[PDB]
């Protein structure tokens, strides 16, 4: 195996088990009430070696405290959890609104990352597809997950429109294949919650290409190491953000 | 554009647009009251040349026979409705129970057709995956959606333990990663509902490889054409059967 411990002396962003970001059901549902999930989430991969032996005490607040005095000494701790906090700590909002009116509201996801990593053509768009129930494009709004400043906005032959937003902890939050964008310029800065654009099909030809794939958001989280863009899975934090709509009117 | 007339004069399933099983929210809600699901999808398919046109008339019972009166007399119309039918007749059962006791018993799935299609690495494999939310192998069982026979039985490289069930109207059944098989033997007879085995995580080595990727059942119908199996998409037979989750005790 590989403990924490050897774990902590290497880069943790490029390391195929933090990118994976593997979680539980029973800390899924911990996360949920956890003050600082980034700290709890990057305790627990420590304490199992990113689940490759048991969590050795109690999964509760009084546990993760004390394995934070313990891990807190580690040379390595300090990038480790920035990055961890990183991924999760600025997240307040699912990046589709719930409809105030009687209108369809759905989406379908699932955790792609092992399917998109293992011979994927994908490379370096690894993330998250949140699929539209109603397959229509300019439907569903996409609002931003965090707090932050936007960083890019414009077309990418496999991004389609996309907006990226720099959140303030430092990752890169990644809005692809969108039908059309909010009044949003580089540079501006954005709330939680706010919108970014509307869920489109846009891609895969030149600029302004739509209709040649289903309707979806593809949402991709990115941490800078070196001079690297490293994507990691967003899935985990979606999940534990999806009773966390923010309620719009749709139509 | 191609009408349903041209698409009718040549082989259906091979065609790209039928493979995908275009099926919008208004059908999806007619198809789960419809005595005969297959055919009326395939009016569907004819009269709005696979979602290419508008639906002309009513989506309703009165207008749907309407439309079998006249397709009904096209040379083609006898394959095409039976491919169908094939597809959508013979399901009795989302291939996930539910849960009798209080246990974890949900699952994520969602529309991959595409995605696999364009440049993907899994020629003929391609299906849907149903994910676990409890991602343990051995835990969530797996039943046929259909009557049928057990066609094959074993390993591949790709597919770990699968099992393929014929069903009486034609297509094949197809139930890979499995963790189990249930106490069958190729040309043993098969209710819709019988347990095939327990969703698992094998695949991707010699015989017997575990671990490899998430718990999850990869489902595939295909439908044969000349000596060909023709893989279709099984995504919204499977949101008509979403409803239909046999109950049973998991623990």
């Amino acid at each position: 195996g590989v403990s924490g411990f050897q774990r902590l002396q290497k880069p943790v962003v490029s390391q195929p088990d933090f990118r994976r970001q593997p979680v539980s059901e029973t800390m899924q549902v911990y996360l949920k009430q956890a003050a600082d999930p980034g700290r709890d989430v990057g305790l627990y991969w420590m304490a199992t070696d990113f689940e490759n032996r048991r969590f050795p005490g109690k999964v509760s607040p009084s546990g993760f405290q004390k394995l934070y005095r313990q891990w807190r000494n580690q040379t390595g701790w300090d990038a480790y959890v920035q990055s961890c906090r990183a991924i999760w700590n600025d997240v307040k909002y699912f990046p589709i609104p719930q409809s105030l009116d009687d209108t369809e509201d759905k989406i379908s996801y699932v955790d792609s990352w092992m399917f998109e990593r293992n011979y994927g053509g994908k490379r370096g768009h690894e993330g998250t597809d949140i699929m539209a129930e109603k397959n229509t494009p300019g439907y569903y709004p996409v609002v931003s997950m965090t707090d932050g400043v936007v960083t890019e906005k414009g077309w990418l032959e496999k991004g389609g429109w996309r907006i990226g937003i720099t959140a303030p902890t430092g990752a890169y939050f990644y809005y692809a294949h969108l039908d059309s964008y909010a009044e949003l310029e580089k540079g501006d800065p954005v709330k939680a919650g706010d919108l970014l654009g509307y869920m489109g099909d846009s891609g895969y030809g030149e600029e302004g290409t739509t209709g040649e794939f289903p309707v979806h958001l593809h949402l991709g989280i990115y941490l800078k190491e070196g001079t690297e863009e490293i994507s990691v899975n967003p899935y985990p934090v979606l999940r534990y953000a999806e009773n966390a709509r923010i309620k719009c009117v749709y139509s």
